[PDB]
């Protein structure tokens, strides 16, 4: 486990941006399901 500063920064970023994208996700779909027209 050879993981230093640069790396540690790496996984912290990694954290944020899945974390973050997942909310996307979770928006777009959202936008998605009102997008959809009646019947
Ligand atoms: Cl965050
Ligand atoms: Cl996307």
């Amino acid at each position: 486990a050879p993981c230093k500063l640069g790396c540690k920064i790496k996984k912290v970023k990694q954290k944020i941006k899945q974390k973050l994208k997942a909310k996307v996700n979770a928006v777009k779909t959202v936008i998605g399901k009102i997008s959809e027209h009646l019947g």
